[PDB]
């Protein structure tokens, strides 16, 4: 099913020892699960440019060695990890728990080997298995999550952030963009000492007046696509108005610190949802290839 | 023709005793003149979800009692009247006036039962009978109207905010967001004391530095959906682009002061002429959804 | 080929002694190369209102003589001289150099002739020539150009602005709302001394806080459509996300000052890339309609 | 008796018909009551240079006629009320003559400036104004640290209580009672406090919109005390004096009805080494801004 | 000695059961280490008016029994703790009269606010919570132009390294050495300098997120020397009163355990030709919005 | 005559070969053209802390050698020009004795830092600096209250008027007359005065752009009358502390190539009860953090 996504993965060799004492490098892989088979996402993204809005360069590379670059010339290295499904053997539609386990091992794998991983695409429980990830491998350290969502997503027991907070997992939670919150997410937003930034906060006190976000521990940054505005980004199953511009977003992210970022997973995009061009290219598609990008950027060059 | 609607609106129970002195309750219906027999607005407001921006819920009912909500729950009591035209007593498509005396019964209905109406989609004439059925129910009442559209429309002398300016009907009248004003539109500005905020100044004045919109009386609440760029409600006869974000809009709709709200007018939808998903849901659909809930939020929450 | 529009252009009237040392008037033409044949956005543009965003109406002329209306009335005289290409001539797609030599014409006419040149179309070469037939009459003159692009457009040094700089032919240039900056963009802008506001420099620092463009000499704007985010102008061959409004553009053209407008350039727009109501009009025609009329606005209207 | 003063405002000559449909004159007196006979401001202000912070310039003229020209100020000194026996005068008898100056300079066509007093110069000044133009209606711009409407003695509360005004706006309140709230609520009049304007960012007041001709007051008490000590019942955590001359700068209307500068106390002040006191230099500068105000009023 | 304060600070009547779950009462008192036997500043505070920048008034009371009323604020008026022998006491005779006095008064149910002194009283009020309430945690908001950690001897540096406080910020630091930045460092203490404020812009400071129980402790220099140059060692670029008003206005917490401020030297004020000191009327205005602040502290 | 401190001066070691490609050192001294002989200021700096608003440390040395350091900020104190005969120098005795010295201690390598003075210093050093590097070009940001180039006598005017400048920004100017007007136009100089500076709102200046070394002038009586008295003719409604603190930070180039702070008359000053001038605590913090800058400029 997965078996080709994660063979060659198992074959990547471990970050060398020129990367000495220095960030990155970045592993990107794309995963699928809760959306149509069709995830032009990842393929989308890499044929985008490589020019970052911040001024350095992303290089892609199917295959190691990946060579530290000097600290200096502004090239960021990423391993392109391929699609976790293998759109080949057969028609089988991987289950749940198929999934979970899939997005573990190839955490695992790239953390153990030294990398940063990035899964895109997908509906969000990428973020569940890659953060219970790093903890096995790193528990002593602390993680916070900034996580981008128009849901604070933590009512449901089962979701994945609800699911890291309840098995005591997580440092602290930062909640940017949220503007549908119900009675029981208000009661766990309580319950767990979550900080969160609301659209109406954000909008309203300042915009550019924003403090960055102050984090000391280890970061994992998850962004459903719904947190920015349906006109940005309408390819998602539960669409709110109201949201942020992708310029909006990219400043947010911008300011982001911290000692490292443990991971990052871009979601909740879906191909049959979204608004297209005549030429079949969507806004959403568009909107996030940018977004990934300066992700990395983020893994790159996160500080404190 | 309307005669269903009206039937069971004039059924409608009036707000309980319970009520004491406290804002609400709002009845909902929808309203079509101007716009294609298909009024898909309403319907799609009704399925979209209950949690708004602020931290309440609303809720919504068939029929009566409307019960009131305990001042701490945080619920919303909405009345559904549905829409005024019967898709089913055949083809015939009202008149002007045909619309008009209808929208005028149901305000009266509902007004003198003690709801608070929101008329859903149309052409903005709802506007008109809305305020003119309050100041005959209340004629010593002042009323201001907030009025969001990209054209000032008081040129024509039929257009219904400039009738109610020429039949002396309004105490003060706010414009928000105009972006095409012509000769005639200034001398009226100039001859009716109107307070106007235009798009040039909103944007370059603050943005954020929106000292509030301070009124002493009860207010009407009306929104042209060409007051939002283009690219957030595309399902517009007359666009014009450089608008507010949907953001943009519930910003300054929550800046609101005001005793109480005489009525909301949310009009300007045309689903002919929107921009939809692969999954063929329109973007102004997604939009004036979102602020159609805010604004029922406003007639519960309103202040000075 | 292009014959039939370069005779009328030569028959037209130079502007009459009255426009006694006053701004104006605004010679208009359609400029189509490396898009496709069918070019509507100048006939669009002149269906749509003449009201602008400031209080001023624009008046479309197809013929001569214009004359100069009084310095109060707030008319706005424009000469359409239609589209350079005849869509009638045959089949025949001129070629790059033909489509300079075109436009080298018309500009080097209606600048003698007294008035100020409007491009509208194309792929931004027409500010190439336009800007070196300036300078050919006014070889004294010196030129700033306010660039407005998501790419800085001076790596390839074919580049119509990287030739001019390359030529000695700017006293300086302005690079508003870039998003995509290379290495070798970075060295350019290093050699020659290029003012320049980077998206994340706009969003973070200020907005609002955009203390204007100081600019001492006569003008040229030209605006490459993907400044705008693929939101608001998504007719262009290579979007960038995160970029400008069609408000926060239309107020950074505001603010630019100086003596005269030597010409203006809008361009990027591609009808098979755009993406279109139910009534099958294009975000990006609604948009960019809307910056023309403000751009003649500032050739009417600029000081310092 | 102020005598001789009147004498000088009586003989004046009324606006020239060149002046026809242009803001001014200006007419500027020294007030002196509720302070000390020592009133060294206005001559203070007129030894001060003439340079604006918008780019115009101040002409002094002890006597007319005042010519208008094509970006000169005209300004005709009309000296100090009080003349040097050791009369000390009562309020009526700063009412009485201050109502009377102000309503001959009126009728000449000037705008009349108070310099130095308690603030009952407002109250002789806007009767005045309204006794001759029944059909104006007036709008104050009260710059205070206190709302100074509780005690009905009050310039501001008199003159609300008579019907007198069409608003007030109160800028820069901080000490704020419950009788005043009372006030405020009753007359419905606008008014930003200190808190609110700093938390409200003070570069974002572009303006306050106004179709009414403008009365000016300012209680020297509204610049905190370290600008201007020299006021009886000082209240810290106030206006900057470029905080004050900011606000100033954003006060629309037709005209200017007049302007009253006051609450200053020179045996209160903070004197450099040279004698020369803190309250003297900042208020010196206001002055000279609200005359620019005059002649550059608009909407 | 003090002998006679505790005697009436001991006397004094708990708080009345109508108190139960509202924010108070809130006892005064003045200090005096470190500074001259003249002490004015807490009589010239009770001769200050009583409203506030805030609709509210305050209500002072030089005995009980304290009753809470519906938008009043009663303050318990607890005296000079220093009577007039010629009596000047040591470090440790002011460290346990203070921690004595407020360990009363924080069981009566009132909440302390010392005035006047060098900051010592800090150290002992907070010792004093946490000895009766070792199961509350606390933070201290502390207004200083030092970040006054570098000397061991200091009350925030023993405070801290006691591991006594949850938390601690420092807003307006404008001398900040290496020793300083090596403390802030290991004892993870948020801090807001001057040239961050200014460069923030000071407006969009809504509040300070805060959870815990709150200490103010307002170090005078952290004002620039303009609005209180009673200070010894004054640095210049510091916050207006009106700055320093609002910061303090977004001071978010549960309740506060007590307010400290210090620093005023009446032999370095600067002082009106009255013989009124700049220093007494800024922070006689600062001290008021404390008590003020103790009433209407939330989240 | 000077003599002692040329002799100093003429006597200092040139800068290491380890300062190679690294700002600084810095040259400081005293001038007193214009002022009284009693002239504070060098000394009271001298005394006042080390410490900067952004984190790093001074360090002041009579004699060298300077060594170059790894976060500290290495001082040449060059002490007084004037040595205490009854000698008053002339306006050329000044001009001389400050144009050789400034000419000395740019060959040796040092960053030339006049203090006090009444801002003819600004003219002899630029005039130095320029003579030895003529290829340089040199932009002047001047600090002041006035645009100071109505008199053809003014450093700046004679520094413009013999194309000497490549460029000026006037910061801070709220007394322009219709002179001072014309000379801005036809010497194309940048300026931003006060009310556009608060009107603009001061925190969205993040810096000035520039690429070209800087000459940085400080007019004392550019900060509000509040905050530096001590100046002839004063203007209010000036810079606070901060507000000047905060735009120096944002002062943009290669190297400073030089510093003159001046306009502090002592005679002027406002003084606390212990005798100290707040012109002298404010102008005390400002020299600190200029020559912060000259050590840490930059593009
Ligand atoms: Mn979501
Ligand atoms: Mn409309
Ligand atoms: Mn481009
Ligand atoms: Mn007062
Ligand atoms: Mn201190
Ligand atoms: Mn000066």
């Amino acid at each position: 099913m997965f078996s080709k996504f994660l063979m060659n993965v198992k074959g990547v060799t471990p970050r060398g020892s020129d990367w000495a004492n220095r960030l990155g490098p970045v592993a990107l892989f794309g995963y699928g699960a809760g959306m149509p088979r069709r995830a032009p996402l990842l393929d989308f993204f890499l044929q985008s440019p490589r020019d970052c809005d911040h001024y350095a360069e992303l290089t892609i590379h199917d295959k190691g060695p990946i060579e530290c670059p000097p600290e200096t010339v502004m090239f960021m290295p990423v391993l392109n990890c391929g699609q976790m499904l293998d759109e080949a053997a057969g028609t089988e539609t991987p289950t749940s728990d198929e999934w979970y386990l899939g997005s573990l091992e190839a955490s695992t794998e790239l953390l153990e080997k030294g990398y940063v991983p990035v899964s895109v695409g997908g509906d969000g429980s990428a973020t569940l298995s890659m953060v219970e990830a790093y903890k096995r491998l790193f528990p002593s350290d602390d993680i916070v999550i900034v996580h981008f969502d128009a849901h604070p997503s933590v009512s449901d027991p089962r979701s994945p952030l609800r699911v890291l907070l309840d098995k005591g997992l997580l440092k602290g939670v930062v909640s940017v963009g949220n503007r549908q919150v119900s009675s029981e997410d208000r009661k766990v937003r309580k319950l767990h000492k979550m900080f969160y930034m609301d659209m109406h906060a954000i909008y309203s006190k300042g915009l550019f007046c924003i403090r960055d976000i102050r984090n000391d521990y280890p970061v994992f940054i998850s962004i459903d696509a719904d947190v920015l505005d349906p006109a940005f980004a309408p390819a998602v199953d539960s669409p709110v108005a109201g949201g942020l511009s992708t310029r909006d977003l990219l400043h947010i992210m911008n300011g982001i610190r911290g000692p490292k970022v443990v991971g990052i997973d871009v979601y909740g995009y879906n191909p049959d949802l979204d608004v297209y061009r005549k030429d079949n290219v969507g806004l959403t598609a568009i909107a996030l290839s940018k977004i990934i990008k300066e992700g990395i950027l983020k893994a790159y060059s996160i500080s404190t």
